């Protein structure tokens, strides 16, 4: 929604994305993008870097290191 309401990082529009896409291709990281997911929405901390993402387990070192690489791809590109 375009209600800025809560700070919900661009982690979570990219952990929703990858998650609706792996539920229609049949991706097994569905499961992996769901709990990391959960994990942000009961987080009052808008996860900027992976690092802030690091410190939830619920997510795992590869989760906040994709998260982390996107966040400096998109920032470079503009858009992705």
């Amino acid at each position: 929604r375009p209600l800025p309401v809560c700070p919900n990082p661009l982690f979570v529009r990219w952990l929703t994305e990858w998650r609706d896409e792996a539920a229609s291709r049949g991706r097994h990281t569905r499961f992996v993008f769901q709990k990391a997911l959960r994990s942000l929405q009961r987080y009052p901390l808008p996860l900027r870097s992976g690092k802030e993402a690091k410190i939830l387990q619920h997510f795992g070192d590869r989760l906040c290191r994709m998260l982390d690489e996107k966040l400096k791809q998109h920032l470079a590109s503009g858009g992705d």
